[PDB]
RNA sequence: GGAGAGGAGCAGGCGGUCGCGGGGGCGCACACCUGCGCUCCCGAGGAAAGUCCGGACUCUGGAGCGGGGUGCCGGGUAACGCCCGGGAGGGGUGACCCUCGGACAGGGCCAUAGAGAAGAAGACCGCCCGGGGGGAAACUUCCGGGCAAGGGUGGAACGGUGGGGUAAGAGCCCACCAGCGUCGGGGCAACCCGGCGGCUUGGCAACCCCCACCUGGAGCAAGGCCAAGCAGGGGGUUGGGUCGCUCCCCUAUUCCCCCGGGUUGGCCGCUUGAGGUGUGCGGUAACGCACACCCCAGAUUGAUGACCGCCACAGAAUCCGGCUUAUGCUCCUCUCCCGUG
RNA sequence: GGCCAGGUAGCUCAGGGAGAGCACUGGAUAUGGGCACCCCCUAAGUCCAGGUGUCGGCGGUUCGAUUCCGCCCCUGGCCACCA
């Protein structure tokens, strides 16, 4: 759902420099208001995560998260989900649920 | 069965619940442009990779030189540094694998060790001949002369080993070998086979080079179009005109260089191509030709996931031809070995 | 997606027969200290002695490669339109 799909390129600077953020040992997420009835969102994978195969899991297992749970997560939010680097260290080892897990307790808390 | 060499295919599937990307069809609104909504088709790789080569395709005004690349020979191809076939040299018992022009066109470099390393250089331990001297003799000692044959030194010592010939010795001569020069035969050829013959005189060209062939440069963030928006200023014996050098077609600010500020939107390029698959024919093969069938991702923060059930390596970003590296199996050949019918 | 650089003692940096600087380990000795000297402890410093490496890895050429020729690994940077 690309109207779903909020843009990057402008908006990244915009939620860096004027939302907010909640962090636990796996993601950074950063948010701010949008205006819209709804919910957007954004993965900012950096480079040293690995190559597209690795990258590319970690944003499917996202935006799966993000779909299946719209109904429960905060609407009217542009949201930016960042992977630190304990993820990318434990990734491997990192289940599907946990990760589900500790996505879910950061984008239930984005207030208000 | 064991050990090993060559090579070909696949990339966990099929049946279920949801979620995407591009086309098509439809439901509709269309006073234009176009704007949404919900079923059929297709949807990552053999390496998509590293960016090591070769193109195709774009933009830079011409030519030459320099520079760069390839390196036995013959084909194949759009082309190649690739593939196929064949010839030498080497390794392995073997199937097989690895290597590749020229050092009497020239310049330069060979440390250390060693008597001596490019004109034929050299006498260390030594070997033999002719005298003077000492000494009973063995042996020593001085001068003159003859050796590259033994040993030592090396990565290699100016042909190798065996015999004859020598005072003692050398292709001095002879044998087999290696190299070179020729004559004759067979190959398009690289090169092989046989005969004759002085006796022959380092290595490195992944150092410059010589010979033969090939070659501008950038790269899809190439380049073309539209919309939006701020803010211009300082320079140019001229500089710049898609690497350098040298001759040459220009262009004078509108061009180029430097500093500062505006976008950090949308469309084209964007997928049908040296393209797959199935035969038939030619060719040792790589591969070509002929007909038929198919349409096989075109994203732009970048599309393939989760749960269930019987059994790896890693994700297209302009696209092809190959190489190289990473990696899980399965099958087909051939070689050697132990054991049996 | 493409185009370039660089990897050298622990760190920064030189350059076809492996070095400087910071630096570490010792010995010397207080003008620091147990008290005030004797005796002894500790070295910020100052003397001196050195300790030391797959040249980013793996192969090839060569008698020998940091230098030459190939691949692989790691760390950085550059590109688009407007005027
Ligand atoms: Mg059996
Ligand atoms: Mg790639
Ligand atoms: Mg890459
Ligand atoms: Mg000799
Ligand atoms: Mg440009």
């Amino acid at each position: 759902t690309r109207r779903e799909r909020l843009r990057l390129r402008r908006d990244f600077l915009l939620i860096f420099k004027e939302g907010k953020s909640l962090q636990n040992e796996y993601f950074v997420v950063l948010f701010r208001k949008n205006g819209l009835d709804y919910s957007r969102l954004g993965i900012v994978v950096k480079r040293k995560f690995g190559k597209a195969t690795r990258r590319n899991k970690l944003k499917r297992w996202v935006r799966e998260i993000f779909r299946r749970n719209k109904g429960v997560i905060p609407k009217g939010f542009d949201i930016v989900v960042i992977p630190r680097k304990k993820l990318s260290e434990e990734f491997e080892r990192v289940d599907f649920w946990t990760v589900r897990e500790k996505l879910l307790n950061l984008l239930k808390r984005i207030e208000g």
